């Protein structure tokens, strides 16, 4: 049994010689060699039976990823696993061997505007087939977007997805949310759930002005902080878009602050692409309801080289799936990966 960097990834005899790459959620990220189809492969290993969300997180992904198939999209080729539940102690999901991820091309490459426009399409036409599901990311940021040689792109990590749901999007100022702070939507902060498709939009608003700077946008230290950064950009709400919050505590926090002038966008940005910059403000547009939609970004002229809807697939059918006790789980994950024995 190999072990990398002092732990146990126990994957053979079909993968052998492992390597380190990076870290997924519950377990690190290797490549491996894959004996039968004579490629190098990554491999991740979960560990989530000890903690019920850890088991809610493992199964949604599973259960999305074994649905959908997109050239965006990373699949899940193989799962590696114990042929019995009393057994079966980690899972291994293996998957195509990307080159990098834009969290790590960014730290020390600068984009060519070809390779931004290049990148936000790829994101986009993988975001239309989730969108298609019905299903929502809400975790996308430049580490879930990994590159080949050759610079196509695949979204990783649906272990946040959730079906949609704008009927129930509505909460209260201040609610609790697990996504990454940096990549949140201002309504995350003061009224919403994070159960409508424009919570996607916002994050890859995000990802685009990253790679027009290799920094940031929006890095705020803490969960109010970052609507702070937010609107020390894109100034004051108007009236228009305050009276579309309803909920009082959000609305007179938003009241309560000095008038904050808008930051244009080509002064934050003065090398980008004109076309871009209008791409970006309509991503980062704060009222959710006013903002872009993921078929239109297609449409945007910044993207006109590629933007091709026939090209530009869809799920055949909206995708349907916590109180569960993880013994439960456990099973459900133990019956989803039977489909990989032996
Ligand atoms: C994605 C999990 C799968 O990641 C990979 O397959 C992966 C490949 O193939 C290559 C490189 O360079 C990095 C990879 O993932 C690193 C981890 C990734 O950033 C993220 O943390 C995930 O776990 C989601």
């Amino acid at each position: 049994p190999e072990m990398v960097r002092g732990q146990v990834f126990d994957v053979g005899p079909r993968y052998t010689n492992l390597s380190y790459i990076g870290e997924g959620a519950y377990g690190m990220v290797c490549s491996a060699y894959d004996n039968l189809n004579k490629v190098r492969v990554a491999i991740k290993k979960i560990s989530p039976f000890e903690h019920q969300t850890y088991c809610q997180r493992t199964l949604r992904e599973i259960k999305i990823l074994l649905r959908f198939r997109h050239e965006n999209i990373i699949g899940i080729n193989d799962i590696i696993r114990a042929p019995t539940i009393e057994q079966m102690k980690d899972v291994y999901i293996v998957q195509d061997l990307m080159e990098t991820d834009l969290y790590k091309l960014l730290k020390t490459q600068h984009l060519s505007n070809d390779h931004i426009c290049y990148f936000l399409y790829q994101i986009l036409r993988g975001l239309k087939y989730i969108h298609s599901a019905n299903v929502l990311h809400r975790d996308l940021k430049p580490s879930n977007l990994l590159l080949n040689t050759t610079c196509d792109l695949k979204i990783c990590d649906f272990g946040l997805a959730r079906v949609a749901d704008p009927d129930h999007d509505h909460t209260g100022f201040l609610t609790e949310y697990v996504a990454t702070r940096w990549y949140r939507a201002p309504e995350i902060m003061l009224n919403s759930k994070g159960y409508t498709k424009s919570i996607d939009i916002w994050s890859v608003g995000c990802i685009l002005a990253e790679m027009l700077s290799n920094r940031p946008i929006f890095p705020g230290k803490h969960y109010l902080d970052q609507l702070n950064h937010i609107l020390g950009i894109l100034g004051s709400p108007s009236q228009e878009d305050l009276n579309c919050i309803i909920n009082l505590k959000a609305r007179n926090y938003l009241l309560s602050l000095p008038h904050k002038n808008k930051v244009p966008w080509n002064r934050l940005f003065p090398n980008a692409d004109s076309k871009a910059l209008d791409l970006l403000d309509k991503m980062l547009t704060f009222n959710p309801h006013k903002r872009i939609e993921v078929e239109q970004a297609l449409a945007h002229p910044y993207l006109e080289q590629y933007y091709d809807p026939s090209d530009e697939p869809i799920a055949e059918a909206p995708f349907k799936f916590d109180d569960l006790p993880k013994e439960k789980l456990k099973e459900l994950i133990f019956e989803e990966t039977a489909r990989f024995q032996p």
